[PDB]
């Protein structure tokens, strides 16, 4: 596994984004209107932008709730399901069990034990 | 300029080149722990394999992103330079500006109009 994607969740987009800019961040024009926008770092890691109404679609739970996320990459579907399985027998807690997600992943979302927000996915074939 | 190279990106070098041995490929021994792989065709022209982790350190926006790129090789460097911004004021997409890329060569990438990557590309004297 490896970490893809770091997440911030956001009341309003262009407002987070104006931010970030101003920190040299390279963020895709008219990102502005998008409910999930990303930016590339170095190496291939991204950082990403969600907003509120965003989460709310698949984690209805989130009340201003986690204002972050570190997402996992994994290789198959069937390893999201089984390190899903690993961590929560483990005592970790599972928030979300193993979903296929309409943007196109398997995804799970487990919590660190800090309370943060850890989501685990692959593409779907 | 002329087509030197058609590349594609792969998540596994070893299991990718098990393939096109399987379709008659000439494959170098032991490049299976290659980042990058070549097989040489009739005329000169190679295929290539670059692994993910490999695109990544120079292309790191890539996501499974191009799954090939055609790399078309230039008489010297400043051709490349040359031939980049005339594309880019053209209206094509500049996706890497040009560059002296580690492994030896005057570099730059650019978007065909389908998506596609294209590679642009000189040796270093």
């Amino acid at each position: 596994a490896r970490i893809s994607l770091f997440a911030v969740v956001v009341e309003d987009m262009a407002k987070s984004l104006e931010f970030y800019r101003k920190l040299g961040v390279e963020i895709p024009a008219e990102a502005d209107s998008a409910p999930h926008t990303e930016a590339v770092l170095d190496g291939g890691i991204r950082l990403a932008w969600d907003t509120v109404e965003t989460v709310r679609s698949y984690d209805p739970e989130w009340q201003a709730g986690h204002r972050f996320a570190i997402a996992f990459e994994f290789p198959d579907t069937a390893s999201v399901d089984k390190k899903y399985a690993e961590l929560v027998d483990a005592g970790y807690e599972g928030h979300l069990k193993p979903w296929n997600a309409v943007w196109g992943q398997r995804y799970a979302i487990v919590k660190d034990p800090d309370g943060n927000v850890v989501d685990l996915f692959a593409p779907l074939p």
